C-alpha cells in the first residue's frame, strides 16, 4: 500500500471553507515563551507618551483619510491571518490545471499521436482544458459565494475615518479586516477588541481578559498607566489585546498592531506554526480520496498491462488506461463539495441562516443534541408584567427609583430588566432623578458575586451605592432592610419570609431581582467589590418573561427530527422548570451547578444523557457539560449569545449564535441566525441535511458509474482486438456526464433521508461502488456482444462503428442511471427529481445521441449509427433500469441506504 | 344606445364563485307570511310521538346504512340551496359554445364559403371549436379548483351512519351538504344547526335563535315539549332550525328537513325568490363587458359597411368584420376572471388562507380598515400568569375550587380561563371535588348580564350556585363577601377598594374575573337568571394573556400596506389599552360602548374614522361600528371567531375567520385562515393584490391589443383593394395570442402596484384602450405600406403575400407588446416578467414565424415569406417597442398606472 506520494496527488480544499477560525482564546501555555521582541515592543508602547504616539504611527487626532489608509494597508498588510487571504483566480486555475492526471494525459497524448497524427492530441488537450475550466469555474463561483456569505456577518468596528472630499469626520462601521495600524476607534460595551490598542481615553473601561491571562474578573483599562512597570504585557492597564471583550464603560483608542503582528498573530500562528489536526469533514474527504486513489491505482495498471501485452502499442494502452481512470479521479472532490455545500449555504442565506464555513453544513445536519438557554430561544427578550414591591409585598416607589438609577447610570450590556425599568418610569420622575443624581463609579457584573453596582451622588458630601442582582447574592451582603419606612436589622425570620415569597414567585414563573442601597462618605478612590457590605435591601422587582408562541411547535419539530433539546441556563431552577413546563419540554429532574463540581467526568457524562434541564450554571459548568456530551458518539450544538459563551460555542461540535449579540459570541460561532428563533434553526437543519444528502448522492453516483465503466473496460479488453472505445470518446463522455451532473446540487431529497440526523461513513462509498459497478458492466458486455456479432464489427477496419456503438450506450446509461440510483423509492411515481436535473439529463442525452450524426463526428473519429441500432439501445437502457430497480432492494436489506 | 339584448350577449359567472351565500340570518320580515303548509308541517312534527317518528322518515335507532342514505338523498335531494349545485361539464361546454359570436361566425363561414369552397368554413369552424374548448377547459379547471377550495373548509356534522360491512356504528364527521332527512346527529356547544331537527334527547340544551326569532337570549330545547301548543313554529321547544347555534348543553336529534325544504330554504330562496342586487365585483364585470360590447358594436358595423361598399361581396365583409370584432368579445371575461382569481386562490391555499368565493379576492386586496379583537390576533389564547386571590389579596383555595367547579361542570364554549383553572388544580383535589359534587343545572352566558352560572349539589338537601364573570357584573349581584373566613355584608368601602385594586390590575394588563357562590334549598324547578341575587363574593382571579411575539411586526407591515387596524373588543378599556401599548398600536382616546348609543349615525361615523381602540362593545355595537365604517369610501374587513360575530362578519365588506371556531363564524366569513395570525393575513393581502393586478393587466392588455387591431382594420381597409388579412388568419392570431396569454395569471407584479390598497375603475379600461390602440395602428399602417410598395403586393392576385406579411407582424407584436405594457417601469432591467410568461411568448413567436413556412400554410392560405422581410419585421418590432416605452410616460403623468 504505502502511497505516501498520494499527498502530492490529493489537493486539499482551502482552509477557510473547511475547518474553523483561530478564535484567539486557547493554548494558555507560553507559545514562543512571550518572545522578547513582541514583549519589549508592547512594554515600550504601553507607557509611550501620547504626543509622539501620533508621529510613531503617522496618525492625526482627526483620523486618517483615504490615501493614508491605503498607504498604511500596503505597508502593514491587512487585518487578517495568513490563512484567510484567498488566492488569485489565475493561481487557482493554474493549480487546478497542474494536477498530475491532466498533465499526464496531455503528455501521453503528445507521445501517442506525435507520429504525424496531430489534431488528435490537440483535441485531447482541448477536452482536458475544457474539463479543467469547468471545474475551475464551479470552484471559483462557489468559493466566491461562500466568502461573500462569510463576509455578510463579520465583526465590525467604529472608526473616525474621513467622509467626502470636504474632510468631514464621522463614525464609520467597517469590518475589522479593514483596520490599519494607527487607526482611531471607539469601544463600547459588548464590543470585542479587534486588534492591539493604545487607550487614548477611557471612562470606566472594564474589559474581560479571561481568554489571554486566564483571570475571569474584568480588569480596568485607563488612558494613562497607574501602576509601576511590570514585565507581563497582558497586565498593562493601558493596552488592549485582540480576542478580549469590553465588559463595561466607554473608550477611544488607537490601533498599534494588526494582522499577524498582533499578540495573538504570533500565538499559534507563528509562535507555534504547527500542523493543525484535521476535523471530521477533512478526515472523511481524505478517506474518500484515498479510497478512489486505491481503486484507480489498482485497476488502471491492470488495464494497461492487458492492453500492452495483447494489443501492441504500449503508449496508446497507457493513454487509454489513464483516460478510463480519469473517471475515478480524486480531484473532483474539491469541486463537488464546494459546488454542493455552498449552494446549500446560499439557500440557507435565504432562510435567515448564514453559514460562516461550509464544514458546519455537515455538522449542522448531524446535530442530535442542541444545548440552549431559556432567554431568547424559549422565552422572549421582552418582559410583559413587572411589579416593584418591597419585602412586605406593597408597591414601593423607592425600589423602582433605585432600579432606575442603577439601570440609567450603568455602562454594561443592556438587559431586559434595565429596559423595562427605564420604560416603566414616568418622564417627570426620570428627568428629576437624572438632574438630581450624577454618576461617580461603577462595579460591573461578574459571576463570582453576580451583582452589579453603581455609585452615584446627590452632592459632594455623601455617595450612594445602588446595587442589584439575584436575590440570594443581594441577601448575602445585606444587613439592614427598609421596612415600613424604617431601617431595621434583617433577622432570620425576615430572611425566611423573603425566601418563601420569592420561591412562590419563581414557581409562578416570575423572575425576582433584589436591589440594595447604601450611603458612604465622599472619597476619591475607586469603589471596589469590597464596598458591597452592610447594605440596605430596598426591595425586589418581580417580572414575567412570557414564552414565545412558536417555541412549543418548534420544539416538537426538533424532537421529530431527532434533536434532543437540552437547557443550560444560569437562572433559578424554579423559573427554568416553569418555563420548560410552559413550553412543553419535560424538565424531569433538575441538576444545579453546585451538584456537578463534586461529580467526576464519567458521572457527569452519564447524568447529562438523561437530564434535560440544567440550572444555576456558571460558564465553566456549561463548557464542561457541552464537552462531556459529545464523547458518546453525539454531535453537540450549542446556541448562545452571551459574553462568556465563547468557550461553550467553541467546545461544542457546532456553535450557533444570533446576528444581534456580543462580538465574541459571533466570532466563536459557526452558524449565525438572522433572528433568534428555534423554527428557523429547525428549517435550516432540514435544509442542511438535504444539502449533505445531495453531496453524498453526487459522490456515490459518479464513483459507481465511473467504477463500472472501468470494470467493464478491464474485463472486456482482452477478448477484443481493438480498444472498446477511443479514449477521446471516453473524455467526451466524462465531460458531458459532468455537465449533466452539474444540476445535482439542485436535486430533491426524500423526506426519509432527512428524517433523522445524518451519519457519514466513508467506507460506504466503496460498498456502493462494488455493488453498482458490475450491474452496469453486465450491460456493457451485452452491448459489446451486440456490436461484435449482430452488427458484425469483427475487424479493426470497422472498429469506428464498434466504439461509437458503445459511446451512445456509455453516455446515456451513465446519465439515465442517476434517476434510478438517487432514491430508495420507486422513481417517477413515488419519488421524483428536480426540474433542472431532468432538463440536464434530457439535454445531455440528446447531445450524446446527436454527436455521432453531427458533422463533428468525423473529427472526433465517430461514425454514424444505423437506424436499427436505436431499438436495441432502447431495450438495453430499459433492461438496465429495470434490473437496477429490482436489485436496489437487496442493497437496501443487506446494508441500507442511509 | 339602449342595447337591452346585451343581457342575452353577456354571460354571467356562476353565482357561487362570485357573490356571497344566503347566510340564514337576515330579512326578519315575514317572507310568504309563514306559509301555511310549512307552518302546519312544523307544528305537526313538533309534538309528533317518538315511536312513529322512526316510521315517518324511515329511520332506525342505530342509524342509516349506505343503500338507505343514497336512497334518501335521491328521494329528497341534497342538503344545498338551488344556487349551490354546479352544472354538468357538458352543459358548461354547450353554454360556452352556444354564444352568439361563435354561432354567427360559423353561419357566416358556411354562407360565405358554401360556393363549393369547402374546407374553408370547415377550418373556420375548427378554429372556433378550438377556441371554445380552450375557454371551456380553462373555466372548468378553475371552477373545479375553486369548488374544491370552498369544500376544504365547510361546516361538518357528527352522524351515526354505519361503518364497514359488519354494521358497526361510529360517529362520522361529514359535511353538512351530505345530510339526508331522517338522519341522527349529535349536537355540542358551538355547533350550528345544519338543518331542521327533531330533538330526540337533550341535556341542558340552550340554543341561540336571535337569527330567526330576533331574541338575543338563548332558549331551552328539550327532548319532549313542555309548553301548550303555540302557532309560532320558531318558538317550538323541541324543533331546531337551520342558521341557529347551540350555546350550551348536549343533544341528539333527527333531521326532518333538508335543502330547500328547510324553513330557511323557503325564506328568501323560494318565499321571496327575488332578483338579488349584484355586488361590487359583478357590477364592475358588467361595466367592462358593456364597454367592450359598445366598442365592438360601434366599430365592427363601420368595417362591414366600408368593405361591403368598396370590396364587393357583403357576406365575406360581414365575416371579416365579425372576425376582427371577435378580438374584443365580452365572453372572454368569464374565463379571464375565473382563470386568474382561482389561481391566486390556489396560491392562497398554500399560504394558509382559504378563499371560499373568488369575489373576496378583490375585496381582500382592497381592504384598508381591518377591525379585529385583542384575543387571538393581538394576544395569544393561552394565559401564562394567573393568581387566585380573595378580596384581601392573599391566595385563596376557595376561589380556585369554585372556579374549578364552574369550569368543569359547564357545558358551553371552552374558555382560556376554564382551561387554565382546570390545568392549575392538582389531580387529587380535582378528583375529590368531582366525586364530591354533582351537576344539576346551568345558566349559560349572555351579554345582558355577562355572567355564567352552574348549580351543583353535594347532597339532596341543599344546592350551591357558583357563578363567574366580569367584576362589575358579579358585584352588581353580590351582597355578602367571605372576608377572613367570615361572611360579612359588602359595604361601599369594600366595593371601592375592590374597584381600585382591580383597576390597578387591569392597568398592569391582568384580566380580572370574579366568582360568587350561594346556597339554596333543594328544589325541582330549573334555575333561571333571577336566582343570581344576594350572592357571596368568594374572590377574583387575575390572569395575564401575553401578546404574541409576531403581533408588532405584523401590525407594522399592515400599516405599511395601508390597512388601518382597529380593535373592537368587549373587554375593559384598561386591559385593551395596555395590550395596544404592548403591541405598539396607538390607542389614542378610547370609546366605550355606552358612549355610542347616544351618538347618532353621523356622529359615530365621524368618530370611528379617528378612534383606533373601542372597548366594552356589545355585538350590536360591533355591527353598527363596522357598518358605519364603510360609507366614506372604505372597504372594511372584520376578523372574528365568536358566536355573535356573524352579523359583524356579514355586514363588513369582507369577513375573515379562523379554521378553529364556531360554525356560524365560518359560514358567515368569506376568508378562512388556517391559523389565527396577522402575518398570514398580511401576506395573503399582498398576494391577493398581486392576483387582482394580474387580472387587471390581462384584461387591459388583451383589450388594448385587440382594439388596436380593430382600429387598424377600420382605417386601412378602404384604400386596399382586398382584405388586409384573411379572417381565418385573424382567428389563428387570436387563438395563438390567447394561448400565449394563458401564462399571464402566473406573471410577476411590481411591489409598487401592490404597496397600497387597490381601487378598480372600469372606466380606466376604455382610456387604456383609446391610448394604446392607435400606437399599435400606426405600425400596422407602416407594415401595410411596406407590403404595398416595397414588396409590390399591388394586386389581389398576389394578395396572399400581403396578408401573411401582416400576419407575422400581427401575432408577434401583439405577443411582444405585453412585456412593454405590463409594467410602468422599464422592462428587462428594472422589472421582469415570470419565466412561464417569457417561455410562452418565445414559443408563440416561434410558432407564428414558422406558420408561413410550415406545410400547413398552403391549407391556411399562407404564402412563404422572403428572407428580406425579416430585417424589416425586426425593425418594425423594435420601433414599436421603443415608441410604446417612450409613450408610456405620458399615460403615467396624465392618468396614472394604478
Ligand atoms: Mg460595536
Ligand atoms: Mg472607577
Ligand atoms: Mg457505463
Ligand atoms: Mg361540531
Ligand atoms: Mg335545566
Ligand atoms: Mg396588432
Amino acid at each position: 500500500m504505502f502511497k505516501e506520494i498520494f499527498t502530492r496527488l490529493i489537493r486539499h480544499l482551502p482552509s477557510r471553507l473547511v475547518h474553523r477560525d483561530p478564535l484567539p482564546g486557547a493554548q494558555q501555555t507560553v507559545n514562543t515563551v512571550v518572545p522578547p521582541s513582541l514583549s519589549a515592543h508592547c512594554l515600550k508602547m504601553a507607557v509611550m507618551p501620547e504626543e509622539e504616539l501620533w508621529k510613531t504611527f503617522d496618525t492625526h487626532p482627526e483620523g486618517l483619510n483615504q490615501a493614508e489608509v491605503e498607504s498604511a494597508r500596503e505597508q502593514h498588510g491587512e487585518n487578517k491571518l495568513p490563512a484567510q487571504q484567498p488566492s488569485p483566480w489565475w493561481v487557482h486555475l493554474w493549480v487546478c490545471y497542474r494536477n498530475p492526471f491532466n498533465i499526464l494525459l496531455t503528455i501521453l497524448g503528445a507521445i501517442s499521436y506525435a507520429t504525424e497524427d496531430l489534431f488528435a492530441a490537440g483535441v485531447i488537450a482541448l477536452m482536458v482544458a475544457i474539463s479543467t475550466l469547468l471545474n475551475f469555474i464551479q470552484e471559483a463561483r462557489s468559493t466566491k459565494a461562500a466568502d461573500a456569505l462569510k463576509a455578510m456577518v463579520s465583526n465590525t468596528a467604529t472608526v473616525l475615518r474621513v467622509i467626502n472630499d470636504k474632510g468631514e469626520n464621522g463614525w464609520l462601521e467597517i469590518p475589522i479586516d479593514q483596520l490599519v495600524p494607527g487607526d482611531i476607534i471607539k469601544l463600547a460595551a459588548g464590543d470585542m477588541i479587534p486588534a492591539d490598542l493604545r487607550i487614548l481615553q477611557a471612562r470606566d473601561l472594564f474589559v474581560a481578559q479571561a481568554s489571554l491571562t486566564g483571570e475571569s474578573l474584568p480588569v480596568e483599562k485607563a488612558a494613562t498607566t497607574r501602576q509601576p512597570e511590570h514585565s507581563n504585557p497582558l497586565e498593562c492597564d493601558t493596552l488592549c489585546f485582540m480576542g478580549t471583550t469590553v465588559v463595561s464603560g466607554t473608550a477611544q483608542a488607537m490601533v498599534i498592531a494588526t494582522g499577524a503582528n498582533t499578540w495573538f498573530g504570533q500565538l499559534a500562528g507563528r509562535v507555534s506554526e504547527q500542523e493543525s489536526e484535521p476535523n471530521a469533514f477533512q478526515q472523511g474527504i481524505s478517506r474518500v480520496s484515498m479510497l478512489l486513489i486505491r481503486f484507480m491505482l489498482v485497476m488502471a495498471p491492470v488495464v494497461l498491462l492487458i492492453n500492452g501485452y495483447t494489443k501492441g502499442d504500449w503508449w496508446e494502452a497507457a493513454l487509454f488506461a489513464l483516460s478510463v481512470a480519469v473517471g475515478l479521479t480524486p480531484e473532483m472532490l474539491p469541486m463537488i463539495v464546494t459546488s454542493t455545500l455552498a449552494r446549500g449555504a446560499v439557500k440557507l442565506s435565504k432562510q435567515k441562516v448564514i453559514v460562516k464555513h461550509l464544514d458546519a453544513i455537515q455538522n449542522f445536519g448531524a446535530m442530535d443534541i442542541l444545548c440552549t438557554d431559556k432567554t431568547g430561544t424559549l422565552t422572549q427578550d421582552k418582559i410583559v408584567l413587572e411589579n416593584h414591591t418591597d419585602i412586605s409585598g406593597k408597591t414601593s416607589e423607592r425600589v423602582l427609583h433605585s432600579a432606575w438609577l442603577n439601570s440609567h447610570y450603568q455602562t454594561g450590556l443592556k438587559n431586559l430588566l434595565d429596559t423595562a425599568v427605564l420604560e416603566g418610569t414616568d418622564e417627570e420622575s426620570a428627568r428629576s432623578l437624572a438632574s438630581r443624581w450624577q454618576k461617580i463609579d461603577e462595579i460591573p457584573f461578574d459571576f463570582e458575586r453576580r451583582r452589579m453596582s453603581v455609585v452615584v451622588a446627590e452632592n459632594t458630601e455623601h455617595h450612594q451605592l445602588v446595587c442589584k442582582g439575584a436575590l440570594q447574592e443581594i441577601l448575602n451582603v445585606c444587613s439592614q432592610v427598609r421596612h415600613n419606612g424604617e431601617i431595621v436589622p434583617l433577622d432570620d425570620i425576615m430572611l425566611r419570609k423573603i425566601k418563601r415569597v420569592t420561591d412562590t414567585l419563581n414557581r409562578q414563573g416570575l423572575r425576582v431581582v433584589a436591589v440594595a442601597t447604601k450611603y458612604l462618605p465622599a472619597r476619591e478612590g475607586d469603589y471596589q467589590r469590597a464596598d458591597e457590605s452592610d447594605l440596605i435591601l430596598e426591595g425586589y422587582i418581580a417580572f414575567l418573561d412570557p414564552p414565545k408562541e412558536t417555541t412549543a411547535p418548534a420544539l416538537k419539530a426538533l424532537k421529530a427530527s431527532g434533536i434532543t433539546v437540552k437547557i443550560l441556563t444560569g437562572d433559578s431552577e424554579l423559573v427554568a422548570a416553569k418555563v420548560c413546563h410552559e413550553v412543553g419540554l419535560d424538565a424531569g429532574e433538575v441538576v444545579i451547578g453546585s451538584d456537578i463540581e463534586t461529580l467526576s467526568d464519567d458521572e457527569l457524562a452519564n447524568l447529562a444523557q438523561r437530564t434535560t434541564l440544567f440550572a444555576r450554571l456558571t460558564p465553566m459548568h456549561k463548557e464542561r457539560i457541552v464537552t462531556l456530551l459529545k464523547r458518546e458518539g453525539h454531535v453537540v450544538g450549542f446556541m448562545g449569545d452571551g459574553i462568556n459563551d465563547a468557550p461553550a460555542l467553541r467546545a461544542a461540535d457546532i456553535g450557533i449564535s444570533v446576528d444581534g449579540a456580543v462580538d465574541i459570541a459571533r466570532e466563536a460561532a459557526d452558524i449565525i441566525l438572522l433572528e433568534k428563533s428555534l423554527m428557523v434553526l429547525e428549517e435550516g437543519v432540514i435544509e442542511g441535511r438535504r444539502t449533505f444528502a445531495n453531496m453524498l448522492k453526487y459522490i456515490k453516483m459518479t464513483a459507481s458509474s465511473n467504477f463500472g465503466n472501468v470494470f467493464s473496460v478491464l474485463v472486456a479488453s482482452a477478448f477484443l482486438p481493438f480498444l472498446p472505445m477511443l479514449p477521446l470518446h471516453l473524455l467526451i463522455q466524462n465531460l458531458l456526464y459532468d455537465v449533466s451532473q452539474v444540476a445535482i446540487p439542485f436535486d430533491n431529497v426524500d423526506d426519509e433521508q432527512i428524517q433523522k440526523p445524518q451519519r457519514w461513513n466513508p467506507a460506504d462509498l466503496g460498498r456502493f461502488m462494488i455493488f453498482f459497478g458490475p450491474i452496469s458492466s453486465i450491460f456493457d458486455i451485452l452491448t459489446f456482444c451486440l456490436m461484435w456479432w449482430v452488427f458484425h464489427a469483427n475487424t479493426p477496419e470497422t472498429q469506428t462503428l464498434f466504439q461509437s456503438g458503445w459511446f451512445v450506450v456509455g453516455l446515456l446509461s451513465q446519465t439515465l442511471i442517476v434517476h434510478m440510483i438517487r432514491t430508495r423509492r420507486v422513481p417517477f411515481i413515488q419519488s421524483c427529481a428536480s426540474w433542472p436535473l431532468m432538463i440536464m439529463t434530457v439535454i445531455v442525452m440528446i447531445v450524446g445521441i446527436a454527436l455521432p450524426f453531427s458533422p463533428l463526428a468525423s473529427y472526433l473519429q465517430l461514425q454514424a449509427l444505423p437506424l436499427s441500432y436505436f431499438p436495441w439501445l432502447v431495450a438495453i437502457l430499459a433492461g438496465y433500469m429495470t434490473l437496477t430497480q429490482l436489485v436496489k432492494g437487496f442493497y437496501s436489506r443487506r446494508y441500507g441506504w442511509q
